[PDB]
């Protein structure tokens, strides 16, 4: 029961600190993923017609903490700007290690050849186009944000697998629904929940 025994029982893709997310070859420029997840939330900031000079874009609470950067009135619409984006991604195909604050990536290991989403990478993706920054390891996502109970997760909430959340990460819909690539051969896609080797708290990223 650790595992969620349809997809391989060992911990996930762990990359570490702050990857280059952007290259570009022809200005000469490139970029990492919290350089983007920063001016990403700066411009949600903006859209909500709160952007301070004291804002880094970095929109994340304190662990544990109820209380972080975007207002609660204002959560909904951060959740539901998240959700577009994951759902943007279905289709994309599944990569070991794949992904960053930009999109679709590169994995790691037997990725390396890939273009595509793990569910770490398709989480930090979702989450950095409202400044919430996360690293790309599903067991280092699980230490962040608050715990819900996973009896009471509610949509925009993210499910973790496995001890410490380390075998898979997906993104709850609502209605019994969650969002990620599951495995090799496999895209991006909309699927039941899975209980098996479900962690027994889900974490919320933002407040409504």
């Amino acid at each position: 029961g650790l595992w969620d025994p349809t997809l391989p029982m060992i911990p996930s893709a762990n990359i570490p600190g702050d990857p280059i997310a952007v290259v570009n070859q022809v200005l000469g420029i490139s970029a990492t993923s919290a350089q983007v997840t920063a001016n990403m939330g700066r411009k949600f900031l903006e859209q909500l017609g709160i952007l301070q000079p004291t804002d880094t874009g970095i929109t994340n609470a304190p662990a544990g903490s109820a209380q972080g950067r975007i207002p609660r009135v204002y959560g909904r619409q951060a959740s539901e700007y998240v959700i577009r984006r994951g759902m943007s991604q279905i289709g994309v195909p599944y990569s070991w290690g794949g992904g960053n604050a930009a999109g679709p990536s590169k994995g790691i290991d037997s990725g390396a050849g890939t273009v595509g989403f793990d569910c770490s990478g398709l989480v930090l993706y979702s989450f950095a186009g409202v400044g919430i920054k996360l690293p790309h390891y599903s067991g280092s996502q699980y230490n962040l944000g608050r715990k819900i109970p996973s009896s009471q997760m509610r949509r925009g909430d993210v499910i973790f697998y496995g001890p410490n959340g380390s075998q898979h990460v997906t993104i709850y819909l609502g209605n019994g629904q969650m969002l990620a690539a599951p495995d090799v051969g496999l895209k991006v896609r909309v699927a039941p929940v899975r209980t098996a080797g479900m962690t027994p708290y889900v974490v919320r990223y933002i407040e409504y």
